[PDB]
């Protein structure tokens, strides 16, 4: 089973990478390749774990203050 | 219809992460294919999966300008 199914499959390996200067108070990014803004996150990683029965979820990053 | 998590942390029902920038050195390397032993930090499982599978995923990756 291929965890992306349908995300630029034209590139052999999908990697993002992001310069935390250039990011604002808070980004989400999606890890379960299901969001329509992928690289971040729109909340389809609910459905696919309703779906699924997965537990999958985003990774946050964000300024302290 | 498949899960994406196979393994971790399977009693937790929804894993999220979240991290301050401040606290990141000058490199993070997050999985997204959620077969790292270093999770949620990648360690290059995503290779073997893509092998296995014929998938295309990636780390995202936080850095320093
Ligand atoms: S949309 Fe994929 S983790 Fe939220
Ligand atoms: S080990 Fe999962 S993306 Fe690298």
């Amino acid at each position: 089973a291929m965890i992306n199914l349908h995300i630029q499959k034209d590139n052999p390996k999908i990697v993002h990478a992001f310069d935390m200067e250039d990011l604002g108070d808070k980004a989400v990014y999606c890890r379960c390749w299901r969001s329509k803004k992928f690289p971040f996150c729109d909340g389809a990683h609910t459905k696919h774990n309703e779906e699924t029965g997965d537990n999958v979820g985003p990774l946050i990053i964000k300024k302290k203050e």
